[PDB]
């Protein structure tokens, strides 16, 4: 075995040999081992994962290098080793894909003049590992992403990274967990990388070209699924919502609601002071690129308010946060609640009202967003209440009619919802999605 060094928690922690944390608006290795991190003048910090994340732009000036210490500097020589980090990539317009497809550029290597070591690049939607030894040997993982883009990974959501390297068997690509792609790369010798390893737009053509990369790691061991799990799963912290896109939920922020469980609707609305419903969302479809997805931003606009002032005014969500949702139409915003004694199906389920304003009946508005199930999913439940504080259920869809209009999946608040939070596929699940210039319809 060419692995290093049992609790999961502690083989993780006693393998990392090297971690790149931001603390204090500055990126620094907090392994132990103590790299140097070396941060240019145009590496930018954005929301991440947990925290901030490194973005880089095509330019000279933005790039991130760290410089192995003389411990680890000569790690994955020989021996077994792991690589994992949280990934953003702007979904990559068709005509970029056109122009670009065949540009293949790196954005994280240990590679110099015959560029002895490994490398992370990308090509169009295929995202690449490489790996080269001492003799010009290579072994590669290609990686061809979905090509629906709704729910590919190189489509503008944070995705995690895992890529192990076991020397005497295969190369293993995995996404949030899932296997991606191996190759088997047996018969590399010595593995000669530089001492820095660089994070950095490397030969790319495309000027507007972005990437968001966050907590960089390497292990020195091929961590098994086991382990790439726990990884994984280790970062998503429960306590702060996130929006479709990863980042974190914000107050005062237009979103856009698609529900989970049916991700080809969006969200319309009857007339104000009454109802909402599902309706198709326009797709887009490239038959030459074979491409596809549901068009994004069409349907109502949602804002979170704060339902009384939260700690210090924070500006993201946190879950078991008390709001008020409003939608915005014709610049107008209004309320999202349920009348005391409003129509509801069979008594149940309780059919929501935007700005809904009939004098002398009280209006229930007051909503806790928070996060019930489906961790891995960037999706939040909205719990309505009345004015006893008393549960409303929550805010899902119930199929039927209102008077002589069409049937229609209808929004509503219900109970119904907290009897089966452990079903795979839930109504009460929704996406909350923000425009956002790393995703532009064709």
């Amino acid at each position: 075995n060419l692995d290093c060094w049992e609790d999961i928690d502690v083989i993780l922690k006693k393998s990392t040999i090297l971690n790149l944390d931001i603390n204090n608006d500055i990126i620094s290795d907090i392994s132990g081992f103590n790299s140097s991190v070396i941060t240019y003048p145009d590496a930018q910090l954005v929301p991440g994962i947990n925290g901030k994340a490194i973005h880089l732009v095509n330019n000279e000036s933005s790039e991130v290098i760290v410089h192995k210490a003389m411990d680890i500097e000569y790690n994955d020589m020989f021996n077994n080793f792991t690589v994992s980090f949280w990934l953003r990539v702007p979904k990559v317009s068709a005509s970029h894909l056109e122009q670009y497809g065949t540009n293949e550029y790196s954005i994280i290597s240990s590679m110099k003049s015959i560029g002895s070591g490994w490398s992370v690049s990308l090509k169009g939607n295929n995202l690449i590992w490489t790996l080269k030894d001492s003799a010009g040997e290579v072994r590669q993982i290609t990686f061809r992403d979905l090509p629906d883009k709704f729910n590919a990974y190189l489509a503008n959501k944070w995705v995690f990274i895992t890529i192990t390297n076991d020397r005497l068997s295969s190369a293993n690509l995995y996404i949030n967990g899932v296997l991606m792609g191996s190759a088997e790369i047996t018969g590399l010798g010595a593995i000669r990388e530089d001492n820095n390893i660089t994070l950095k737009l490397d030969r790319c053509n495309n000027n507007n070209q972005y990437v968001s990369i966050d907590k960089f790691r390497i292990f020195c061991k091929a961590l098994n699924p086991k382990e790439i799990e726990k990884l994984y799963t280790s970062y998503l912290s429960i306590t702060f919502l996130r929006d479709f896109w990863g980042n974190p939920l914000r107050y005062d922020t237009e979103y856009y609601l698609i529900p989970v469980a049916s991700s080809s609707k969006d969200v319309q609305l009857k007339n104000i002071t009454d109802y909402m419903y599902l309706t198709n969302a326009p797709s887009y479809t490239n038959g030459k690129l074979n491409i596809y997805y549901r068009r994004l931003y069409n349907g109502l606009k949602f804002i979170i308010k704060r339902y009384t002032p939260n700690n210090e005014i924070d500006s993201f969500v946190k879950s078991g946060d008390f709001i008020k949702l409003y939608v915005s139409y014709n610049n107008n915003e209004h309320i999202v609640g349920y009348p005391k004694d409003g129509n509801a199906f069979n008594n149940l389920d309780r059919i929501l009202r935007v700005g809904y304003n009939a004098p002398g009946i009280p209006l229930y508005k007051k909503m806790e967003a928070v996060k019930l199930r489906d961790l891995k999913t960037y999706s939040v439940q909205l719990k309505l209440y009345d004015d006893k504080n008393a549960s409303l259920g929550l805010v899902g869809t119930h199929n039927g009619q209102i008077g002589n209009d069409p049937n229609r999946d209808i929004l509503i608040a219900s109970n119904w919802y907290f009897n089966h939070l452990k079903d795979k596929i839930l109504g009460c699940d929704w996406y909350f999605v923000p425009t956002d210039e790393g995703w532009t319809n064709d």
